[PDB]
């Protein structure tokens, strides 16, 4: 069977990430107001908008955002989480989610109910066997986001409302999540900590974004321990080490844990362009890890595989990158990365010492999952 | 004696980089139009808006950019690079430079002057010793831009349009240009590749832009053999890795040459959120560098020493860089860094094996600068 | 019968309006370069977002843009033009159309030709009994340009593209072309000029846009004279003077006439806060014309009524006039205009002398049309 | 004596007026969010780097804003108000000033203090003789805000801080302020409503905003009953109907008034091309009105003239009208208006019988200045 969902709904492109940089704008540090907040939505409804321009919108299957309701943010976040979501939201205008970053508008709950519940539609109807596969482009993002807050830009952890979803609704005893956004999923890491039934996986440059965060000994707890996989990797970091970091550590531990359904939170802030890391990833890499990771789900999973926007900064390179992944779900290899030859001179193509040790770190732990 | 040139002129911040990424827009491509284009002049412009707004600029003695002549810019060009300059700018509209990628409005060439001409008026007045040293927050930038050619968004190279003129018109025997924008300066490699009397370094991320140029075997032909000094940096290299290539082959290279000027092509590409490379300095890190270069100006010729924008492409961060070297220059210290912590805790103070490989590549240069 | 055919197609929002605001950048002039031309496609795209964003795409039949074939666009224009525009994308970065202001990017013809194919699709549909009306949301816009060039950001004139589709293919006898954009439709009144099979009718500003044009002595030609309508109105003129001259004039002249499918051209440019002329029709007066001219088309054609987008410059209040018209063709009237209060108590809404006076100087030229 | 003043400071360009259209961004409402605020400080920014572009600072003196003081501010305002400033400025992100519209943000009270302390200093320096007229070019503009409030984006009324300043300190008698501003200045009506020492004129177009304001009725109260003087004029007024109002009323008010200062409240918001009125002013109209104004002074105050800017919403076109004030001031005109013919056959420019009677209305009021 192949029928490829696609989730885009347009209130994903009307988040409003204010007038800072990153922080707010604040007179007093002289940090100056500005157009584009680093995470404006403009990025990936550029992504959505190559989508339908490129022609792969006519190979793919559109599928509505369904409003992920309490009960589907409460398998994956606190009560306490979720009316304080509310309570931000309801506010005349709205506020500060408690990080002093992350920020929703009045009815900005709205977007992120869409966005956690365009992961959920995607997964249920993979799962039913509807659709093969598919690329849910959501907004807001979801990995950062633990149990009991909003963090990173993230308000609910979409792929883990996904995960509890299919866990509690479908009734699936194992899931596996593969974070490879170039921070740590610490979220979703911290949701399923004491959990063996949703094997967390990312990769990510190490101490990114959060600091102090995603070493390779955060492992889980309990009956959990064993089933986070934690695969922090250098700076400089390029398609050498993301495909030896997939075919070393992620395609053996996804073989070993046997998932039912494979989520994958895809952010393209790896990519060379990006101004929040420092890896080198093209459209190149991520065509050939989406590739080996579709390729992966149709061996041990039936093909079920579902793809989740997470982060992602660069507004003139992050649709090629998504592109590619698209293409790869449709098979209709139709426009070339107009960046390839330009990027592909920087480097990043070889596998370095450093590189390859890091990587090295995780195999011992793929005995662990059973 | 002390008193800090500053130079910006309003029409540095109206150089149209038109409606494309790099390259211009292409609808075949897909490659659709944006409102910034990544070397878009508002970076530049939120810096000097910056010194005003922070009280830096009451510090300064602001310079007025005076429109290089012909003859200023044939001491470092082609008369035929010059002519096509002319011809490409009195087009009705503008157009294409040479490069597919370089473009000029019609008029543009009045900014392409006052940019060069700005960098000559700064190394007039800091040469008299009207004042002690300065600060050219130019643009366009010149480094790319060899002999013969316009080149990675540089019209005119700046720098070796001052260096011409402390040359030919005040009689300096020895320049040096201290180029650490984190692409190679090829422009000024090349201007000066067989002349020993403008000592050429380069700082930069290996094969970054250009490709295949950058080498640290690029070392000049016939009496300049052995003045142009490449030291070629890994991806992910941090302020560890550019302090140790300063204490290591920069400051001694200055100190072996005793330039009677030193002109710094001060790019802030390098930095931690730059998107058009993939190193991790931070405001502190370029603090510390110009800290460095300043005091050696002191030491060896009499603290002649130019700052002369180059590269930089965060809008959010590169105020902040800039500003830290604005303050090591007037000595007046005011207003931190608000990403500090944040970016701090990302890496890049450690020096890596292969960092400090790349570095001590370069020492074994230092004994042919006589 | 009830299904309401929408035209949205991505490259309508891609089109590469350049650097200037309404000529283009300028050095020697200082008209210095800004993101968002006047015309700039985000106004239009703003429409879209909020027909989907506000549930009434799930009201509306998505209809796919075919792009106009040349047989198409050669019953509105002379195979000069085509093969003009033809050569002018067909050039490296594209070109100067010929008025010296409307450009063409790179392969920008296939936005022209899916401009001009949207109106034909949808016309095609709703002339079929397909679809009982519709609303083409195309760009760029149609009705400045004449049967030899291009003009005012128009490259073809996509309303009477779509009434040579319905006379030359479907067979019909007698079209009208109802253009309440508030420039005058000199195109169109020039396309037709001659001809008594489409009537032609142009409510706009007097001498607003182009100057010297649409005086009501403008009357048409040969078998074509009588057969041409221009209601020019003074600036400053609103809902009261737009209702009366719809009252008066335009819905008079239709029965008259007896079309068997009523164009819209449907600029939103007389909004109260439009840039671009000086007129003070709000989103309820807008409302109003357009139940009106479908009222009317349910009693003399059938219903058989297409709304074609052309100008408005609003990208703030153009979306919610163009709401309150899809609106009217749904039925589901579902949001308010957020506007209504703030724009209804500066005026508009009482008849002046001098603008009834305007309206009925036209009154007697309905007797000859036949 | 000939010495014309001029202040920018930047951070009158750092105004953050959010992401919203006119109020905020409203998810409930649909109301996207945007780049630009109508409100937006780049329109005023550009007119300033066009006075710097075009060379006209080179005949200006730049006079440094000088915040201004609590004292500075209760000559115009409550403490009450003053002090609720200090409380929204405060805040942590700051906060809503009153009126559901008028934002500050955390530090933005700096900016509004820049701003009245802009219009004082320049009033300083003229009164004294120093200099014989100038241009402060501030941001957040003023003649919205009345005694107690924050209104229609002012937070204080930089004129009557001005005029309250010339009447305090310098021991003026007379003072008038003259408003050009397309919207009545009922907050400089309001403050000197009592008062005979202040004469406040406001041209506008009738009803635009505030609502229900701005009547040729409101005519002071007590001592100052005939001492302020509406000139409410028809949308689509245009140059003929602005000089007519300048050469009937507003010149011989003055000249009867006898003021010792002439302040201008500088709204180019009547402009051809602003979004927030329907007026039909060109520069060649703002230029005339300059002129006369200008000569005026001269003969009734020794010169003494002070142009404090406004509102104005046109980035496109707002700084050709602001330019050509400057050109008034300096003799030197040295460009021309780039959309001079352009806006020229659009009309304005013949004195309508509607605007000639609404002009005349005030007329009998100019016997009542004593
Ligand atoms: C902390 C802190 N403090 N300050 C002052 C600032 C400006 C801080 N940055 N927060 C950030 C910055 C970036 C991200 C990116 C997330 C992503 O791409 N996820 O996949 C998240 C949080
Ligand atoms: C080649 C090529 N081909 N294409 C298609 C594209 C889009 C190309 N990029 N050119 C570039 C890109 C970046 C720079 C940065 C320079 C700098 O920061 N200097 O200091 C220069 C040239
Ligand atoms: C001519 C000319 N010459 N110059 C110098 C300029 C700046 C010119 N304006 N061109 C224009 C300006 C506006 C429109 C609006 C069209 C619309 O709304 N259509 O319905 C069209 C052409
Ligand atoms: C009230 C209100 N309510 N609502 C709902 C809205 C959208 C409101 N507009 N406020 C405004 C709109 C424009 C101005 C222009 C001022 C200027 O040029 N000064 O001279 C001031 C206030
Ligand atoms: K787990
Ligand atoms: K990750
Ligand atoms: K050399
Ligand atoms: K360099
Ligand atoms: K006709
Ligand atoms: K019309
Ligand atoms: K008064
Ligand atoms: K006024
Ligand atoms: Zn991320
Ligand atoms: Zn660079
Ligand atoms: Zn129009
Ligand atoms: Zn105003």
């Amino acid at each position: 069977h192949h029928a490829i969902g696609y989730v885009w709904n347009t209130l994903y492109g009307w988040v409003d990430t204010g007038t800072g940089s990153l922080a707010a704008a604040n007179l007093t540090a002289r940090m100056q107001p500005i157009s584009h907040h680093l995470a404006h939505p403009d990025t990936k409804r550029r992504f959505h908008e190559l989508v339908c321009a490129s022609g792969q919108i006519e190979h793919l299957t559109p599928i509505a955002a369904v409003a992920a309701t309490d009960a589907d943010i409460l398998r994956a976040h606190s009560a306490a989480h979720l009316e304080n979501m509310k309570r931000v939201s309801n506010l005349p205008t709205g506020g500060d989610t408690g990080d002093g970053i992350t920020m929703m508008g009045n009815g900005g709950l709205e977007i992120a109910r869409l966005s956690a519940g365009g992961a959920v539609e995607l997964t249920r109807r993979v799962a039913t066997g509807e659709l093969s596969a598919g690329y849910a482009l959501v907004n807001p993002p979801g990995h950062h986001a633990p149990h009991n807050a909003a963090m990173g830009f993230c308000i609910f952890n979409n792929t883990s409302v996904a995960a509890g979803y299919a866990r509690a609704v479908l009734g699936m005893e194992r899931v596996a999540i593969l974070d490879w956004d170039v921070h740590h999923g610490n979220g979703t890491q911290d949701i399923w900590w004491n959990d063996p039934s949703v094997l967390t996986i990312s990769l990510h440059q190490h101490l990114c974004f959060p600091p102090d965060s995603g070493y390779s000994t955060e492992r889980g707890a309990g009956n959990g321990h064993g089933y986070n996989i934690n695969v922090p990797l250098p700076p400089g970091s390029g398609n050498a080490a993301y495909l030896h970091a997939m075919d070393q550590v992620v395609l053996p531990a996804l073989r070993a844990y046997r998932p039912q359904l494979i989520i994958v939170g895809s952010g393209f802030d790896a990519s060379m362009l990006d101004p929040l890391a420092r890896m080198m990833v093209t459209a190149d890499g991520f065509r050939q890890m989406a590739r080996r990771t579709i390729d992966c789900a149709a061996d041990i999973c039936d093909g079920r595989i579902v793809f989740v926007q997470e982060g992602g900064y660069s507004p003139h390179y992050l649709p090629f990158c998504g592109l590619a992944v698209i293409e790869e779900l449709t098979g209709v290899r139709s426009l070339p990365d107009p960046y390839h030859e330009f990027l592909a001179g920087m480097g990043g193509n070889t596998l370095l010492d450093a590189e390859r040790a890091a990587i090295e770190e995780i195999v011992p732990l793929l005995a662990d999952i059973r």
